[PDB]
């Protein structure tokens, strides 16, 4: 997250560090046993990071879960982007309690304009790397389908959206890749791409989730 703030230990429950060694991906737990990410974040071997804050210290409050099976959506295009959504299947299921719980999915998609909070551990640098230890967040809007079609000609499917600042110095990053945009305490979007981090004119690009809960809820309900 590029011009965010600490979010503060445990501040956002359904946020989940997807680590292989190390930290790669975010992702927001649905329920119990299902965590959501982004496709372009799957690789075997993943490890389901609940409960963190410092992801380089054991803290307390954390769980540690091996995920069962991940489902790339089948229509995921790695080429274009379109359909970057992942489903993973936890071992076991999480303890909920206040520290560790679900974001519920939305009913309806978010309008421009709409506040939301996104939140990762992702580079926090626009001209180079900096990983933070702890959770970042930032607060940004919902673009128009105008303003995120004319930052990215050619490159916006009607499964995504565009949430920022056109005059850069604030957006999600490498790293923060799989994690959720949350409006009004529903998940519409997942981080997915964008062009360099907030750099002006070149908003985020996510993933919007309003367009998947079918195929989320059939998905969970056959496996
Ligand atoms: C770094 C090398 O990338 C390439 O060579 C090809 O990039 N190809 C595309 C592309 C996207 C959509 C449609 C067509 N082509 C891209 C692209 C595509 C996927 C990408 C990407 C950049 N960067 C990432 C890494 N994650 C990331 C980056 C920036 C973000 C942001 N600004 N909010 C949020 C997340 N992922 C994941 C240049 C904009
Ligand atoms: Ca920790």
């Amino acid at each position: 997250i590029v011009g965010g703030y600490t979010c503060g230990a445990n501040t956002v429950p359904y946020q989940v560090s997807l680590n292989s060694g190390y930290h790669f991906c975010g992702g927001s737990l649905i329920n119990s046993q299902w965590v959501v990410s982004a496709a372009h974040c799957y690789k075997s071997g993943i490890q389901v990071r609940l409960g963190e804050d410092n992801i380089n210290v054991v803290e307390g409050n954390e769980q540690f879960i091996s995920a069962s099976k991940s489902i790339v959506h089948p229509s995921y295009n790695s080429n274009t982007l379109n359909n970057d959504i992942m489903l993973i299947k936890l071992k076991s299921a999480a303890s909920l309690n206040s520290r560790v719980a679900s974001i519920s999915l939305p009913t309806s998609c978010a309008s421009a304009g709409t506040q939301c909070l996104i939140s990762g551990w992702g580079n926090t640098k626009s001209s180079g790397t900096s990983y933070p230890d702890v959770l970042k967040c930032l607060k940004a809007p919902i673009l128009s389908d105008s303003s995120c079609k004319s930052a990215y000609p050619g490159q916006i499917t009607s499964n995504m959206f565009c949430a920022g600042y056109l005059e850069g110095g604030k957006d999600s990053c490498q790293g923060d890749s799989g994690g959720p945009v949350v409006c009004s305490g529903k998940l519409q979007g997942i981080v997915s791409w964008g062009s360099g981090c907030a750099q002006k004119n070149k908003p985020g690009v996510y993933t919007k989730v309003c367009n998947y809960v079918s195929w989320i809820k059939q998905t969970i309900a056959s496996n």
